[PDB]
């Protein structure tokens, strides 16, 4: 094989990959928090004022 | 023409109102908390001072 033997001669070589992944990700949801939850039953709703 | 139900076809609807009514009319009347009324007889009085 080459004289000199280097990082760049080697094969089978592990990757020595990180076990996880950046999750910046921002999920405050500070209005439908603290909106409120209310069920129906029509695709349309009313009320009176 | 489509035998199958959609929201856009259905004519007996129940309106799924609110059941309620808002009004947002103020009635805080501060000078009526007042110290309390007197009722009288005539429909003039009189105070000395």
């Amino acid at each position: 094989n080459p004289t000199l033997f280097v990082s760049y001669d080697q094969n089978g070589k592990k990757l020595s990959f990180a076990n996880w992944i950046s999750v910046l990700s921002p999920q405050d949801t500070p209005f439908v928090s603290m909106t409120g939850k209310e069920s129906i039953n029509q695709t349309i709703f009313s009320w009176q004022t």
